[PDB]
């Protein structure tokens, strides 16, 4: 008996911007953006790709891709942090643009960028209790991060969705039920009141707390994970025998940080820490060869669209599992999903013989491939677009975009 | 191995007014309100009294009344249609203000008066799954109900929070996990698009999809609790084997509405039904003897109240446990949950031997006794006031209040 992904689809924006181009437009180094953050290409969007449209391309990708019977779905959940309505959610507007029936739950799930993983773990334990035995999930992560013009938090912006199959076929990858490690508490150190569209945050503050919420989710886990004999303290630290760790990335070079914090867990709690200075355990923790083997390959993805919020770990989920499924079939790997507020979670997983399958039907790179490349002007002149006012453009073949707002009812269009 | 609700407390705020003292405003017959609605008196709030504050009030007053260990939350989940950040969740201030410990998913569930339920099933499923075995959840249903002056659905407004404990040991409500039925359609009855502070609704309207969704919902229950033995197609119709049934209270007269409806699944349904007709059908279905015996003791608490959307369906619940428990131990009731947009779940459980002890506990009538009774003309002038405007007034023992919003930071006060 097994429950978690069993495959998953992406949306991204029609438009994106080099990089490089926003730096020279706001007086700053490129280098700051490309080797400071790790950032390549940053998705941008106009009114018509909001939420929803995002939301229900990816998932009727997924159900086209994955040829999934929409009768089976008995849950069908947003996580997001840009909701676009107080009362009803979004996944109610993807029930209705993909035409899907009746006997399922759909809401949202909100809390920064954790949103997605709190809807993916209740369809999990939804299916693992039971209750969705013979029915599978669909946990749609859908976002759009703004941080607004001439902002520290500008060039992590990005938009996208990650559309997600939750089934007793795990093919992605078989959670292991009960071994997450959480740490949650109350903090200020990104947010975004109502009527705001830009987020409000403390940059390097934020970095903290997902660094410190990341040490107890992940050391929850491990003790979990040491009791039931998924890892050990050996001539290898527990993190290290993950094939691979896959962390929420607001932006590529955070990664890093995450996974030098990670390993420094292990080497602070080893019971012969005594024996090492902090100048020895960063040296270590800071490995480069634990960052190649475990963290690297799964970035792909994350540097040409940018932050998605709740869908940025999954987004790198599927940059690992792009090109490596069939290695890593059979191997437990581990992921860290973080949220602002504050929220983390770390759990486990394994890869399933079929996973390289479901990647396959994914087809990656031809969702990349559709987008193109617009000015900082242009990118500019679409930001400041009010919210009702989608460009008149048509939608690609399956996708979604938001035509108008009438009588306070969103009207879509599929393409 | 048994799970549900453990417990419950409920906040309500400081003041409301006497529902004929608003038709009498309105120019509207007063028997309108009382007769036609079923209302007695309806909570009214000044910006202090916000969803956090609400919220925090009846959790602390759960974990106070009912001696819970915070340490053993591993989950705080916040039911909510009057969200206060696009981020940042409403459980996340709770977590804050009650100073609980970090090892626990927090997050806000969404979809309109659902959203409270969908958490509360998240929360049962994250224990059946054995996730959760050993440690408890607070899933907290916290709304304000806002239509504005002079609209068809101000009588209905209301607002106020439940705070639900799940746990292994569900003293008020073993749920028999499942057997849930669900039914569920994108449609436009009641919605609040961001940035306005009243919902938009098509009252009528809403009342048909609420209907067609408790009949989707009840009739997938069903199906489940006949393969499952515990009802029967007998002398008796499926329903009335249930000893209670609990409903969604938008207003307290919808109840009977909704139960005459559920009746009338049975008798449509039923093997002989060719042999009925439609005026047999529907006396029979609005039998007051059914009613009577089933819901009319759960409204007690709603009609003074008024809608506090996801925490309405648990209101009735607390108004039926209040008075009944020690009778109802054993016994299997039915619950049924809707939200616009929308959305609708029927799920039975059986009242434990515990329950009296618990509500009695929550000491439902003094929570009642220290509202204060206010002019429809302050009720009007403290609507007017804006969302960052509290009145300087100070929180109850134990009770929380917003004081102030200061550079985008919300600033909260305990009594
Ligand atoms: C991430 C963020 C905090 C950084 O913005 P900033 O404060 O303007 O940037 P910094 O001053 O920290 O510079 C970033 C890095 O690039 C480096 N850098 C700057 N100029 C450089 C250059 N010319 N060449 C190479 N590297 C350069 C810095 O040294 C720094 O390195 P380090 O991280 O390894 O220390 C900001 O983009 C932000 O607030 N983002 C939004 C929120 C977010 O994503 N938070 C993450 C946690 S969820
Ligand atoms: C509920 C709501 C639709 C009713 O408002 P309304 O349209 O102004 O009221 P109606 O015209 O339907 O009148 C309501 C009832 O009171 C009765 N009534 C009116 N005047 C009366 C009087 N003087 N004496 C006795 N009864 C009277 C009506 O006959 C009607 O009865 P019925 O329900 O048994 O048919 C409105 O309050 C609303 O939109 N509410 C918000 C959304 C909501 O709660 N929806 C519920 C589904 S979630």
């Amino acid at each position: 008996k097994r429950v978690g992904i069993e495959a998953l689809a992406v949306a991204v924006p029609s438009r994106y911007v080099d990089i490089e181009d926003l730096a020279r437009a706001r007086g700053v180094d490129p280098a700051k953006y490309t080797a400071g953050l790790g950032a390549r290409e940053m998705a941008v969007t106009d009114p018509g790709e909001d939420t929803v449209a995002l939301a229900a391309t990816a998932a009727a990708r997924l159900i086209r891709q994955q040829d999934v019977d929409p009768s089976r779905i008995g849950m069908l959940v947003v996580g997001t942090e840009t909701g676009i309505d107080h009362s009803k959610p979004v996944a109610s507007h993807v029930q209705g643009l993909l035409k899907l029936p009746r006997t399922m739950r759909t809401y949202d799930t909100q809390h920064a960028c954790y949103g997605g993983t709190a809807g993916l773990m209740a369809a999990v334990e939804w299916i693992a209790s039971g209750a969705g035995a013979g029915k599978v999930a669909v946990v749609v992560c859908s976002d759009i991060a703004r941080y607004g013009l001439n902002t520290a938090g500008e060039p992590t912006q990005g938009g996208g969705a990650v559309a997600l199959l939750v089934s007793e076929q795990p093919d992605l990858l078989a959670m292991d039920v009960g071994l997450n490690g959480v740490c949650s508490m109350d903090v200020y150190d990104f947010w975004r009141p109502v009527g705001r569209r830009e987020a409000l945050v403390d940059g390097h503050y934020s970095i903290t707390c997902y660094l410190e919420a990341l040490s107890g989710a992940y050391r929850g886990w491990r003790e979990k994970a040491l009791a039931a004999g998924l890892v050990r303290w050996s001539d290898a630290l527990p993190g290290e025998q993950l094939a691979r760790i896959a962390y929420h990335v607001p932006f590529c070079k955070m990664a890093r940080k995450a996974h030098t914090q990670l390993r420094l867990c292990d080497l602070e709690d080893a019971a012969d820490a005594a024996a090492s200075t902090p100048e020895s355990r960063e040296a270590q923790a800071k490995s480069a060869a634990s960052y190649d083997a475990q963290v690297a390959t799964s970035l792909g993805l994350n540097s040409r669209i940018g932050n998605v919020y709740t869908a940025s770990l999954y987004l790198a989920l599927a940059g690992l599992l792009q090109h490596e499924a069939g290695a890593l079939a059979g191997q437990r790997i581990g992921l860290l999903s973080y949220g602002s507020g504050c929220a983390a979670e770390f759990y486990s997983g394994t890869v399933g013989e079929k996973a390289a399958e479901r990647m396959a039907k994914a087809d990656l790179e031809a969702v990349l491939a559709r987008r193109e490349r617009v000015s900082i002007e242009e990118y500019e002149r679409l930001m400041k677009l009010p919210a009702d006012a989608p460009e008149a453009v048509a939608p690609s073949p399956g996708a979604f975009r938001l035509t108008e707002i009438r009588d306070h009812r969103r009207q879509y269009a599929e393409g």
